[PDB]
């Protein structure tokens, strides 16, 4: 995509600003439109009736979301604020009219479905065939690749908490809690807060 | 996507018939070209270093495979044919070329991956939330919606194995006929050989 490309999407939109934690797409609705992120971060997530959450990924600034049901629908995760959000949304019939005019935007779209379909695909394979210890360290890892990752003298240092990481790997953050002083006492990261050193990445 | 547009993939590739389980993409493969199902079906597979497999899902004939390094990177996931398959190879440069000249085939392409992000998505819950019973229940179902399932006065029949069925959840064939001994206790499904009937669906 080119700034071009972006001016035009900004140019028909409805902006929205979404404070952290507030939910922008609910999963179930009704697909009318998709988003781009301006600004920002967000969650998506799925979950069983029994409110058991599960985060299947973050998506930053540059990335689209809402997107699943333009080639047909009903949303199908739901999407959450992660921090202060600035969001444009544009409607699926102003997107395939901007996509026919511009063809790069919509090879965009299909690089960033194709990047998610690898990533849930890995984890879908962690989910299958890593135990607990082994997906939290994994996680631990992915989440040093955030851009909220911040940097350290002796690696990488994340600002995450015992639930988040629960939530995405999918156990309680007791167990989360057990995988980390198991991770600590052999001196693979370092727990201090909600900030979490990870020695040597 | 038109007729038209078939005509000219299928004017722009190398065709190649592929035997049952032959291997059609070997993960970690460099991509450079994808590929389009004019018959049969293919299986997406993932595994671990210990030799277990997991099926991801089955495409089948007017399906795009090989279409994760496109966008771009290696081949994400093992593609073997489930059945005799007639595929035409087509190159990511003449790829993007065909998509140029017409928008429809790539949104085709995206629309694809959009059904297989919530498969998969799914597939993540299904690991996440239920346990294998559960898991096996819904494999049956899904596999009954597949093109290969037949008709049946009571229900549905399909051509399934224990180990097929184990790879889809991720357990053991001998935890799968376990489940199946308690699916038939009561009466849920009938398995006779390779054939297994799953009534009222
Ligand atoms: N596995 C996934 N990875 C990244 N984003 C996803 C995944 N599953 C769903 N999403 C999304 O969250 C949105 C929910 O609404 P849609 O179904 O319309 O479009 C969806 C995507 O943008
Ligand atoms: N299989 C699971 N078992 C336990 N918690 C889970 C599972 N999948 C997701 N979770 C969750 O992730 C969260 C971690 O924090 P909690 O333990 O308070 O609550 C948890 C749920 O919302
Ligand atoms: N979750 C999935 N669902 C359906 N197809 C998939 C999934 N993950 C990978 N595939 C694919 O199998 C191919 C392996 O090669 P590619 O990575 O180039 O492109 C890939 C897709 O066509
Ligand atoms: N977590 C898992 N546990 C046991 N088998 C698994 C798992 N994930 C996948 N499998 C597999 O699916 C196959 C079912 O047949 P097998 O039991 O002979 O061999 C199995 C593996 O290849």
């Amino acid at each position: 995509m080119k700034l071009k490309h972006l001016d035009k999407l900004l140019a028909h939109c409805h902006r929205r600003r979404y404070t952290a934690k507030s939910t922008i797409i609910y999963a179930g609705d009704r697909c009318e439109t998709l988003f781009f992120i301006i600004k920002g971060s967000v969650t998506i997530l799925i979950e069983d009736d029994d409110g058991r959450e599960m985060i299947i990924g973050y998506l930053n600034s540059g990335d689209f979301f809402g997107e699943l049901g333009l080639f047909e629908q009903e949303r199908s995760a739901w999407v959450r604020a992660k921090v202060e959000c600035e969001v444009a949304e544009i409607s699926y019939a102003k997107f395939r009219e901007l996509s026919q005019q511009d063809s790069e935007i919509l090879y965009t779209l299909g690089s960033q479905m194709a990047d998610r379909l690898r990533k849930t695909t890995r984890k879908v394979g962690d989910l299958a065939f890593l135990d607990v210890t082994g997906r939290v360290a994994r996680t631990l890892l992915d989440l040093c690749q955030q851009p909220d990752a911040m940097t350290h003298p002796d690696g990488m240092q994340i600002k995450i908490t015992r639930q988040e990481i629960g939530r995405i790997v999918g156990c309680s953050r007791e167990m989360v809690g057990r995988v980390l002083k198991s991770l600590e006492e052999q001196g693979l990261v370092h727990v201090k807060g909600k900030t979490m050193v990870v020695f040597g990445t």
